[PDB]
């Protein structure tokens, strides 16, 4: 029948104490937040940074994404790839763009994704480094100058340029980029390395998430691995994780515990240590993420 949406994951709202620092933040709501694999964090209201991409410039050309693919078996600027956005989304549910409710987006794509009768096709503007136009946070790289009520956000924990991201080893990354429409998705996965990932939504409509708690990381694998194409199944982790699409109730029938949200323009979503997750843009937006240490 109708996808039925997973609980809620974890949304913290914390005080401009809490908020002061990053990492002892996750490393405090951490009992909670491993537990459901992802979690949302709200900034206080008054923290507003500035879109600091160069939209001028900004070019590229997004991938072809056709959410049936498994089931079978152009460059834009910000503004154009933006009109193409919204242009598709009204046109598909024949209503504006911003009256769409976010759970009938989210029943749409989990039918097109299995549907044989209907080949939907969307782009995605994923995996664009924040060195070709510079980040959406403001940097003080001298490429750009910036304002002095822009200097809090180029100095804060919160900006994704600033999160550490070395890891100690015996030897003794920067953000990515991501310009959504309406059904572009990212698949199932975990980090390189089991690493944690911060994700910010600078602006758009939402972009909606499934978690899966690390403790049930072997569970998905194997739930994976049991439904997966026989020419897929074989394949390395690093390679079939291209392709691991999978419906959140599929997993959750087969009693692997998920967890959704929507996260919202200006607001964080964190990715714990080996925390499966998979999700869809609700619409034109724009998000960063990067990897980070503890
Ligand atoms: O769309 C998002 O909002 C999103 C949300 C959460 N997570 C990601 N992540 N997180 C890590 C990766 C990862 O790529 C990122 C770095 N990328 C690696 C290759 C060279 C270029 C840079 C990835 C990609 C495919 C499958 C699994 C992980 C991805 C990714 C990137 C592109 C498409 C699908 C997934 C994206
Ligand atoms: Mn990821």
């Amino acid at each position: 029948a109708e996808f039925v949406p997973p609980p809620e994951c974890p949304v913290f709202e914390p005080s401009w104490e809490e908020f002061t620092d990053p990492l002892s933040f996750i490393g405090r709501i951490r009992p909670l937040a491993e537990k459901t694999g992802i979690c949302k964090i709200r900034p206080p209201k008054d923290w507003q940074p500035p879109f600091a991409c160069e939209v001028k410039s900004f070019r590229f050309t997004p991938r072809v994404q056709r959410l049936n693919e498994l089931e079978a078996m152009r460059e834009y600027t910000l503004q154009s790839f933006g009109e193409m956005a919204d242009n598709f989304k009204s046109d598909y549910f024949n209503m504006p763009v911003h009256m769409v409710p976010t759970e009938l987006v989210e029943k749409e794509f989990w039918r097109l994704v299995s549907s044989i009768e209907e080949d939907v096709i969307v782009e995605y503007g994923a995996d664009i480094s924040s060195k070709d136009f510079g980040s959406g946070f403001p940097v003080k790289d001298g490429r750009r100058k910036i304002l002095p009520e822009e200097e809090e956000y180029a100095l804060s924990g919160w900006n994704l340029n600033n999160m550490p991201v070395l890891e100690q080893s015996v030897l003794a990354k920067v953000p990515w980029l991501y310009v959504g429409m309406c059904f572009s998705s990212f698949c199932w996965h975990i980090e390189d390395h089991w690493s944690y990932s911060i994700n910010y939504l600078h602006w758009g409509e939402p972009k909606t998430w499934y978690g899966v708690p690390s403790h049930a990381a072997e569970q998905l694998e194997e739930v994976m691995r049991e439904l997966a194409p026989e020419l897929f199944e074989s394949q390395p982790d690093l390679l079939h994780q291209l392709v691991t699409i999978m419906n959140p109730n599929v997993l959750m029938e087969h009693g692997v515990p998920v967890y959704r949200t929507n996260q919202c323009a200006g607001e964080f979503v964190v990715t714990f240590p080996r925390a499966y997750h998979s999700g869809f843009n609700q619409g034109y937006n724009f998000a960063e993420a990067v990897n980070f240490c503890t």
